[PDB]
């Protein structure tokens, strides 16, 4: 392992809206794969279900449009159609309060799913442990 293994509580039984408190936006993934924040709660698409394959390890799939929350080698955030090894990262407690997202494929660089304070996406090679930037708070539909 390249990182902890402090897991946060709650589970995946329904969908969930991912609150970045960097910027105050929730995680949205749009209908033409582009992966952005929005402070509007009524959006369509920050609707987001999660699932574990492992103890830790999830998909981060958008229910309007069916797309998972993915990262690609240049660490950039996208939206794919179908599952691949892009699409898993490690969810892990931080803080002993917040949710942290990190690529499982790029686990041993330490990149983060996060987003800047004007609510744009952070690409993994500008993230870090220790950032408000990554800090994610799971909230109810």
């Amino acid at each position: 392992h390249h990182h902890h293994f402090n897991l946060p509580p709650g589970n995946y039984k329904k969908p969930k809206l991912l609150y970045c408190s960097n910027g105050g936006h929730f995680l949205r993934i749009l209908p033409d794969g582009t992966v952005d924040g929005t402070r509007d709660r009524s959006d369509q698409h920050i609707q987001l279900q999660l699932s574990a394959e492992s103890v830790g390890e999830v998909y981060i799939k958008s229910t309007e449009t069916g797309q998972y929350l993915a990262m690609d080698t240049d660490g950039l955030l996208y939206g794919s159609q179908t599952p691949n090894e892009e699409c898993l990262f490690l969810e892990r407690l931080e803080e002993n309060h917040y949710n942290t997202y990190i690529s499982k494929k790029h686990a041993e660089k330490n990149w983060f799913v996060g987003l800047k304070k004007n609510g744009s996406c952070k690409r993994g090679p500008r993230t870090h442990y220790g950032q408000k930037a990554i800090l994610w708070l799971p909230l109810p539909v």
